[PDB]
DNA sequence: CGGT
């Protein structure tokens, strides 16, 4: 899941989690408009601090001075919660990153297409994140993960991996700063949306290309011509 | 010492 789609406004995403009066979010009509998110670019992520939500725009990887290679995109859900690299994220630096669905390119003899997958209801993707508190500080090193699973039924045709995707109640759970890291590991079991809730598709190889950011990039397409 |  190294590029997904955050593209509809604030509200579309924030109604299923939570009332204004739970929010620390100024109101904002304008979609996202991102429909191709890269690592390395700041994301809207949503997080509880003080008692209510925030969404900070947080640098997508996660790169410690004592690291020395690409920062990591991902982190585990098998191992996440007792690595020595990423305990402490899972204890106090969960958060939540909303999107549309996400690319995955399945490898086709030399070539990789690209396909989009999203939940089959329609509803957006609440994707588990852990990261480098406090948010608010726009660190460009240190910023957050998106927690993954295995990939399994259909979903494996596509790529090996997925996004470990919560529901809506979980998400918010997820959040909670009360929680403990135990807890947490409780919630990413439970809350896990099974791989026959999601759909997918082949899309235009052009979400390759970071500059592409419209909403042609999720529309389905014939491999053929690609 | 620490990963995807």
């Amino acid at each position: 899941c190294g590029r997904f789609a955050q593209s509809q406004t604030r509200e579309d995403y924030l109604a299923l989690l939570a009332e204004d009066i739970e929010r620390d979010i100024p109101y904002d009509p304008e979609p996202i408009g991102r429909y191709n998110v890269a690592p390395g670019t700041k994301v809207l992520l949503l997080s509880e601090r003080d008692e209510h939500l925030h969404l900070d725009p947080v640098f997508w990887g996660y790169a410690p001075g004592w690291w020395d290679k690409p920062p990591l995109i991902n982190a585990r859900v098998e191992t996440a919660a007792t690595s020595r690299m990423f305990k402490p994220l899972w204890q106090h630096g969960r958060a939540i990153c909303f999107a549309d669905g996400w690319f995955e390119w399945k490898k086709e003899g030399d070539k990789k297409q690209p396909f989009f997958i999203y939940r089959a209801d329609g509803q957006p993707i609440f994707m588990a994140a852990i990261g480098s508190t406090p948010f608010e500080r726009g660190d460009e090193a240190e910023g957050f993960l998106i927690v993954t699973a295995a990939a399994d039924q259909g979903l494996v045709d596509i790529h090996d991996r997925r996004p470990l995707v919560l529901s809506p109640e979980a998400a918010r759970e997820w959040m909670r700063q009360e929680i403990s890291g135990k807890e947490a590991s409780e919630i990413a079991a439970s809350g896990c949306v099974p791989a026959n809730q999601f759909s997918w598709h082949p899309v235009s190889r052009a979400v390759g290309n970071v500059k592409n950011q419209g909403a042609e990039l999720i529309q389905p397409v014939l491999e053929v011509l690609f």
